[PDB]
């Protein structure tokens, strides 16, 4: 159907959970979904569709970086009529009060990428998570009573950032964590009148290096229950 | 105490409602606050402090534009130890599905200003409303059962914008409304580890010109009840 | 007539003196104008029209920051057919040879705002004071024999500037003082084939903190006599 | 050893061929390398190391987009002491005289990404392929007598580009093709005093949609023979 | 003494008239200066020093474009202790009310160059002519009673400008004429606490193609008399 | 024929060698060309046309800076139907391993100018030397067996650069040398479907100050022999 997806309209659920690691997407499908069926493996992206508590749900990799997820998210909303995309995964803590293993729900994401400026006449576009998705994630977190921090994220184009001062600047403004996709995903959902959100588990702290399964499994519970709520 | 405020630490409540029109700030104090006392009138900004349901609350003008509100908000958080600032007022609808008299609660605000780029190493800072404030405003709206749209706002530096295409672009990305302060307020609250939010009543639609009191009074109810919740 | 002005065409003189502080605009009207009449008080902006030496002249506030004065100046030139706008007020000295109480006449104004780039295809627009207005101000200064420094000003979007190095950089390039409106006013006057100028009294020095009435009154004399000359 | 590579120093040859599709990297290893051994599969990136004509050579995926390849290339040069990275793969033709199935060797690559500006003080960095690698690729092409076009490439951050006019602009300046990694790879090689190059087979034309194996196999021959020459 | 000047401190007068055409600088020296002596001809720049009405004055070419004049002007102020540089020459009319053969005195100059942003922390630097020089030029014009237009100029980096819309935009903002050096010269004079100005004769109109000696000679009279006044 | 060239179509050879110093262009014509005839001296640019080994070849100055060479190169390709332009001259070494008197052949050139961003929708244009010209220059160097370094150059708009850190940054990325024209020339050649290249002799090192004829003559040999090859 698309240059990066062999599936056809209908193969994907209206709600898709995405993570960077394709092998993680596979593990998520085998571990949390019932009757998971591989609907797309172009570039070994591991796109699966199954059910959770009887409801259709898909999980698929999205690569690393804004350019990668922008391709996948746009095709999903446009061609496969997906309605909600929830990014699930890991991130690097920024704020000094955020620690490894913490779970973070993004209200929005800043970025050092030029993509949003290109689509927004060189102005400041606020890459904002869909309010419904933020609410569903927070409520799921409250209902499951799992501690989660809600706040700004940052999507960097440079995992290895030459601008060593940025990290401290972001800590001063209290950015919670860094990843590489949210800032790109959110504006695309808006353009298609669809929804997007992001929830991550801190795998490390960038201002000082500091069980990882429990945190990851708790995050998956929140994302999954939230997907049902939506 | 400051170049723009004659009051001293303690004269302002920890929660301050702000609007552009100083005469509106005065009207709000006389109409909704009990025992309102003028605590600052430098530049006729009309800064009052009184109580609502027994709790201390201040209301004050903030001028028009990001540069103006940045001055007031920074002094309030820094010098007067204010904790929460809620911008209340009017805005221009962008989205075709948003209409005059509608009430909008900002999750965040985009901007064509350079202020956030200056404070954020020329990168994209997501001017995001404090999640607690967004929640308090939405809950107040739900409890009072007043219909309100939640979504992105846009703070323009140019009321009379030469870039006539921007309006349609924003409608495509579903920006809800335009005002001139939010994008500046939000990042300042973050820097001071404080809180900020914005709620407005659409006074007109910018893509087509289309009782105004009821809407304004309903908005004031939401802001006020939210202030108590916080 | 406009969203920020209740007056109608003809209520404003062709020459308008503007300052940020609305209460100062009121004081100027009562102190220097004869038969001053309030022609606009939307947002308590204090717009007055009277006469000086028999000639019609208006005085009105313009708020703080480029976005604010851009609104007022554009409406005045466009709707009220005003021909000349002279910004009168205070500023912060930059240059080491400029001192508090000094009077400065701007030849032009630099800025860290994005407004001029937006209206000038992202190029460098030289926010220049109208040569006629600069001349009228200097001649008035010479005729009244009041010492005044003529040179570049800087209109900042950030009263509290995070870029602490800018101040010293501007001192090296000999910027005379900082305010928050000129860079916005000048290009608007050009667009409407009208005129604009700026004259200020240094209320403080930003590189080192260092009677204020005499200086302010002397500045008002220059502006007023210049207004007559024009 | 690294967050994206489980291999240790020595597992990778000093020359690494990279492509976006991990499944293609696997196919290349099984088809052209002798005794190929999987040295890294973190994120299913398919990193293999074997020999070609007796010389050690590695092949591995690099994901889509500059942020992705920047991670992989920097770790390879820095941690695994790789000396030469040759990007092999597909691209979209831009120039009207370039056609589907054509083989293109990049002298350099332009981009709409902000990465190079971030690492080069906001100036214009010329993402240039290592001259040795360009020469090796061209000579291999000449020796194998396989027609190949040499010229500028373009690495876009947006596969689905909102700026529809860019394509025609690039055709006027004669950019040969578009991909999503070269502009990022080249500057990284320079920083590490290492080498990088790119060769692609046009899978389609972006200005008009227009056997694919022969072209791909011919490209692989050039890259492989060039790798030996280096 | 410098890479572009073989003269030594003292060979140049404190006032230097500069034009792009080296052959014009030579003609000016032979035609208006008494006892003109060649003090520098590196790169055939034709730097002369003589006297006008008994006062020392130099004339020299400066090449075309901001980068060229920046080299010459900086060396002159820094090494040769020159105090005033007056650019004399030709320009292209922009404004519809400006015509070929008209004489224009620049109050300032806009530009599409990046030089001023590089020296001014990426902000808007107002390339302003020294007020003393503008005054001297205008007074000379008034005393000689030669009609001259005073206003903004524009220094383009592109004689052949791809942005065909810029011309009309500048006409709307009433830029008087275009040349290629002023925007660079003015900020350099400021940095060295020196002076600079520009006066040109329109050789053609860029919005519509439309004796040339009289205009040029009249301009030279103004510049020369102004040089004496300074 | 053009505002900067009095010659007519046919007066210039299809191959033109250009240098900044007009007196050097004259010396090159008298020293290496047979029957050199002055075909253009507007602005004393010294444009000559003669023959080398029987083939028509022109040499002419181009001034200093991108704006200057852009004028000359565009007129030459457009009006005089020139096919190949080779910039010959001097440059300042950047890389620590490059020394004074070394000969450098540019594969491409970076820049701090805004010209390429203006012509390339504000994106990163890779100012690349024509591959044919790079090859001809390298082969000539190999055939004459003259040691020459091939790599990136940098065209600065500021000979006297305020950004003192740039030099070290460029050394880290291994830029070979700095000049002031290449970045402008290369994109123009592309637009006209023509060719351009650059070869220079290091006259000094910018990171530490460190016979000059031999190097210059060797460079001229390479350029000349290359011109014949093309
Ligand atoms: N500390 C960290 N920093 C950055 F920039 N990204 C982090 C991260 N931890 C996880 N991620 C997520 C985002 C990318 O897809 C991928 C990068 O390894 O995994
Ligand atoms: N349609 C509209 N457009 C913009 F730009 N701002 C609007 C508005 N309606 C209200 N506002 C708010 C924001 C400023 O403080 C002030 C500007 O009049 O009131
Ligand atoms: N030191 C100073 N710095 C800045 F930025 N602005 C100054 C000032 N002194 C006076 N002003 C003028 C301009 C604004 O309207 C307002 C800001 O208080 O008053
Ligand atoms: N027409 C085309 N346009 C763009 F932008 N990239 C193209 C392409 N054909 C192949 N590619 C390469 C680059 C990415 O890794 C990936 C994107 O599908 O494959
Ligand atoms: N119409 C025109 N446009 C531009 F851009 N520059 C003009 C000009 N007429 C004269 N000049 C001056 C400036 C350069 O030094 C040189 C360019 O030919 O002469
Ligand atoms: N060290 C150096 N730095 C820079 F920026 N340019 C250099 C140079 N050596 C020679 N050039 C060439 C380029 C200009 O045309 C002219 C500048 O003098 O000569």
């Amino acid at each position: 159907a698309t240059p990066h997806n062999s599936a056809q309209v209908g193969d994907f659920a209206e709600t898709v959970l995405m993570c960077g690691d394709p092998l993680r997407a596979k593990l998520i499908a085998e571990t949390y979904l019932e009757n998971p069926k591989l609907v797309n493996n172009v570039r070994g992206i591991q796109g699966y569709t199954g059910t959770y508590k009887g409801k259709p749900i898909s999980v698929m990799g999205h690569g690393m970086g804004l350019p990668s997820i922008c391709i996948y998210a746009e095709e999903l909303y446009s061609t496969y009529k997906v309605k909600t995309i929830i990014r699930v995964g890991t991130c690097g803590a920024i704020d000094m009060d955020i620690h490894t293993r913490d779970i973070v729900i993004f209200t929005s994401a800043g970025t050092n990428s030029k993509i949003n400026r290109i689509r927004f006449m060189d102005h400041d576009y606020p890459a904002t998570a869909s309010f419904d998705v933020v609410c569903a994630l927070v409520d799921a977190a409250k209902e499951l009573n799992i501690p989660a921090k809600v706040g700004k994220g940052f999507s960097t184009d440079l995992f290895y950032n030459p601008q060593t001062e940025l990290a401290q600047l972001m800590n001063k403004f209290h950015f919670l964590a860094v990843e590489m996709e949210s800032a790109g995903l959110f504006p695309i959902a808006d353009l298609y009148g669809a929804r997007a959100g992001c929830i991550c588990t801190v795998s490390d702290h960038i201002l000082h290096h500091e069980e990882r399964q429990n945190s990851f499994q708790n995050m998956m519970k929140i994302a999954l229950e939230a997907a049902i709520k939506l």
